[PDB]
């Protein structure tokens, strides 16, 4: 398809030529068009076969979990709040324009639950999702019970020798090891029926009430308010609580009046965000600001009014990389046992990691590609009466020892922390660690922070974090943990990984794992897995540079941290992901060998790239256990990049022909108020980031056959930028230029991007003639100026007489290219627009030309060109030459 297609809003999509033109009647109320009500908007949308995939959602969702009876969650048939979201295709049925008409539409409903998962989610319990606002001080939790606390108890600290052989902790040298975090302050955790709060705290070691429900509406709620008051069109103190209603409107967060709707509807409307299309599947999963709990695999062959299933993150096993690397996530989940009653957690009910934060989905070849970070989730113990844990998160650092052989399988799958804590903090002569040093009895036991005596009468239940961190612990290893600063004392100084804090997730999904997916969404009784094996793990910690005065030689935690973060967060503590897109390189590979193709995706301070067979359609890899997995790099950003707030990220497009990926941001997508209700004014303009690929490619020739360096990806701001004008879209023509539409006023006005060494600058003469189009689709020709089209000089007939050309025939100069590219001279608008002469023979004495010319795109117009088969019309100069002769 030679035109372009833009969201001009929630509900329509017009098709744009590459002259930043619309398609006259292009613009389509497709929300209208897939018969759905007005309170339906895009979500994602998509080219597949030609056909357009647009995924809709409804503000008026309602969902219920009623935790007892069955078919736990439904829709809120009462009201009306029964408006599920649908994935639609269109096609195009005109030869002449853009008239889209649906052809498939498929819902996408509520999630089965088995008897098994809905004891989990009976006490499952959500933190309330991070925005633009919240703080490192906000995350903070205050720190639970000592090692020893737990298990000993209120005796002494000078049995822990003696007392950890009968509570298998041998040679365990941290009594002083953190079994996590208090619930009884901080951020608020609600389970799926009840509702998240518009406050935050800015210190949640102090001014949360945590999960404590009854607490926040029968105390501190008031006072919350009484602090953080909404703006009506008050103006209050904000020592205690930020006010977030606008940042929590902004990521998708619905709402009645000014209380949000409850945590499963929130789950299910943010579930539904993006999409992907293969030729037998359509797969829709969530945005990387909530916690996804389930995504759809919708067979495209299915029925008109079915019913498409969601199925479990928890009922689908990724390979970690290594195993010892899923089972730290498992391990964390809760207490496992076979004796427990009524002790229900995912890892108890022999579930996996429950909800990612996506970072985006995208299809290459049949293949499903995804990314994004493993959302926290560990063990609460829940119970009453007097459990020493009672209200408590039970959460550790699993970061390598510094004694761990370097070398990636060596590290990842080093033994420290797997079962329970050992991590906190210790010196050795007058050298200090917060990494537990060592990794003659036997071996280091690790164990879960449960005392074996109350080991029947605890209550560890689930919970499911707001980011990629296990534990808010407001303690040094915390922001070592977070920040990536854990580092060993060795030759090379390498950076020691966790396997639970701020962990990435990619992979690559064949039709026939999606097929299981399916399968397990389907099955009726117990729960069905899926095994994901062509997918990996990645510790990927947010750069420590986004923090400031941070102490290693009063030690810094989280709730002292400053964040200095440019990327538009408050926190610098809390990694994010957005816009995964693949492409297919298109710089030809020695054949015998398939199209090489990667993706990237954004991070907090760089891009990062995901390498792939092409052969097998499987992760890139190297024989080196040694050598950390090559299917992923990271290349960090410079500070232009580093400026771009992620949380207006808009759109990304990959271009083929180019091999560049292109993200644009549009800072119009910022909420009207500040976390201290203060407007914000800085909402103008629009900023892209463009990624290229690095490094030695795969099967470019013999000796790249196999690799052991992972090729990588580099962002760079590319130039075209603005703090003034309201986007409109973005076309990248090609690799030399941008077109960007945008208003000042209120009328669209278009500038032209040229890419100078690497750096696009604006062309205002370019864009001024660009413009010029007389209210046609292209822009005009004019005859004594240097236009888009560049200015065409013909000979004068004379030049048949001056050359002897007039012995020669119409016939034979039509063919003979080179002789009729003799009869003008062109002088382009931009370097090396081409442009050639077009014959015609209009009689045996005559012949007449016409330019065949280059655009900025690349391509040839003419008198016939069109554009969605309507002629563009574009005025080019025609000339008769005549006196030729008829041998
Ligand atoms: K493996
Ligand atoms: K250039």
């Amino acid at each position: 398809a030679n035109t372009f297609l833009v969201k001009e809003d929630s509900k329509n999509v017009t098709a744009y030529t590459p002259f930043a033109t619309p398609i006259t009647d292009s613009k389509s109320d497709l929300v209208s068009l897939a018969q759905l009500d007005s309170s339906y908007q895009i979500a994602d949308q998509t080219i597949h076969n030609t056909n357009l995939f647009v995924l809709f959602k409804s503000r008026d969702v309602k969902v219920k979990y009623e935790s007892s009876g069955s078919n736990n969650i439904s829709f809120d048939s009462t009201s009306q709040g029964e408006k599920p979201s649908y994935v639609v295709e269109f096609t195009n049925s005109t030869n002449i324009g853009i008239k889209w008409t649906m052809v498939k539409k498929y819902q996408l409903d509520v999630p089965n639950v088995s008897s098994d998962m809905n004891q989990v989610l009976k006490n499952l319990i959500l933190e309330q999702p991070l925005t633009k606002y919240t703080l490192n001080s906000s995350l903070a939790k205050e720190k639970g019970k000592t090692q020893r606390e737990v298990h000993l108890g209120s005796g002494q600290a000078n049995q822990w020798t003696s007392q950890r052989n009968q509570h298998d902790l041998n040679n365990n040298p941290s009594p002083n090891a953190s079994t996590g975090f208090k619930l009884t302050t901080g951020n608020a955790y609600r389970k799926l029926s009840e509702s998240w709060p518009i406050y935050e705290p800015i210190d949640g070691t102090k001014q949360g009430k945590g999960k404590d429900s009854s607490g926040w509406s029968s105390t501190e709620e008031n006072e919350a308010k009484n602090d953080a008051p909404s703006v009506s069109g008050s103006s209050g103190t904000f020592n205690k609580y930020l006010n977030t209603k606008q940042a929590l409107e902004s990521i998708g967060i619905l709402f009645d009046d000014q209380t949000p709707r409850n945590v499963i509807t929130q789950l299910y409307y943010a579930s539904t965000s993006k999409l992907a299309v293969t030729n037998n599947h359509i797969v829709v999963m969530g945005n990387s600001f909530l916690p996804s709990m389930w995504y759809w695999v919708v067979e495209r062959s299915a029925q008109e009014n079915a019913s498409n299933k969601p199925t479990w993150f928890a009922n689908t096993n990724l390979d970690w990389g290594e195993d010892k690397q899923k089972q730290f996530v498992e391990n964390q989940l809760g207490y496992k046992e076979t004796t427990s009653t009524n002790s229900h957690n995912f890892h108890s009910k022999s579930f996996t990691q429950p909800a990612y934060l996506i970072s985006g989905i995208d299809s290459v070849n049949d293949q499903i590609i995804f990314s994004g970070f493993k959302a926290g989730s560990v063990g609460y113990d829940s119970s009453s009466s007097s459990s020493s844990t009672k209200d408590q998160a039970l959460a550790w650092s699993t970061t390598t020892s510094l004694d761990s052989k370097t070398g990636y399988k060596d590290l990842v799958t080093n033994d420290t922390g797997l079962n329970g804590p050992i991590n906190g903090s210790f010196s050795i002569q007058d050298t200090f660690s917060f990494v537990v040093p060592y990794s003659t009895t036997g071996p280091i036991k690790t164990a879960y922070p449960v005392k074996k005596d109350q080991k029947s009468t605890v209550k560890i239940n689930s919970l499911i974090n707001a980011t990629p961190l296990n534990s808010y612990g407001d303690e040094g290893i915390g922001v070592f943990d977070a920040l990536g600063l854990n580092y060993n004392f060795k030759s090379n100084q390498e950076r020691l990984p966790s396997r639970t804090d701020q962990i990435f997730v990619y992979g690559i999904v064949s039709p026939n794992e999606l097929r299981s997916a399916k399968s397990s969404a389907d099955s009726t009784g117990s729960d069905t897995k899926v095994n994901w094996s062509n997918t990996q793990s990645r510790y990927l910690p947010v750069p420590y540079n986004y923090s400031e005065g941070i102490i290693d030689a009063s030690v810094t935690t989280f709730s002292g941290l400053k964040s200095i973060a440019p990327d538009g967060f408050a926190n610098s503590i809390a990694n994010f992901s957005v816009g995964l897109k693949a492409g297919i390189d298109p710089n030809p590979v020695m054949s015998g060998k398939k199209a090489n193709y990667g993706a990237v995706v954004l991070t907090r301070g760089g891009v990062v790239r995901l390498n792939f067979n092409p052969g097998n359609d499987s992760l890139l890899s190297t024989t080196d256990n040694n050598i950390a997995p090559i299917s992923f790099s990271f290349t960090p950003f410079t500070a232009a990049e580093s400026a771009v707030d992620l949380t207006t990220f808009k759109e990304v497009t990959y271009n083929q022909e180019s091999g560049l990926w292109s993200y644009i941001f549009d800072s119009s997508l910022k909420p009207s108020h500040d976390g201290k209700q203060t407007p914000v004014t800085d909402n103008m303009g629009f900023s892209v980031i463009t990624v290229s690929r690095t490094g030695i490619e795969l099967n470019q020739d013999q000796a790249t056959t196999t690799l052991d360096v992972a090729p990588s990806a580099l962002a760079v701001q590319s130039g075209i930028q603005s703090t003034t004008q309201t986007l409109t879209g973005v076309l990248p023509l090609s690799e030399e230029f941008s077109a960007v539409i945008a208003k000042d006023s209120d009328q669209n006005k278009i500038d032209i991007y040229k890419n100078n060494n690497g750096l696009f600058e604006i062309d205002t003469q370019l864009s001024n003639s660009v413009a010029t189009n007389n209210g046609g689709l292209a822009p005009s020709y004019t005859e004594n100026r240097v236009d888009a089209w560049g200015k065409v000089e013909f000979a004068d007939n004379s030049v048949l007489q001056a050359r002897n050309l007039v012995d020669k025939t119409v016939d034979e100069i039509i063919n003979t290219p080179e002789i009729l590219n003799s009869f003008f001279r062109f002088t382009p608008a931009f370097e090396d627009q081409k442009a050639t002469l077009v014959a015609t023979k209009q009689s045996d004495t005559s012949l007449s030309v016409s330019p065949r010319i280059q655009f900025l795109d690349g391509n040839f117009y003419d008198l016939n060109s069109t554009i969605a088969g309507v002629p563009l019309n574009i005025g080019f100069p025609s000339r008769v030459f005549a006196g030729f002769a008829a041998l």
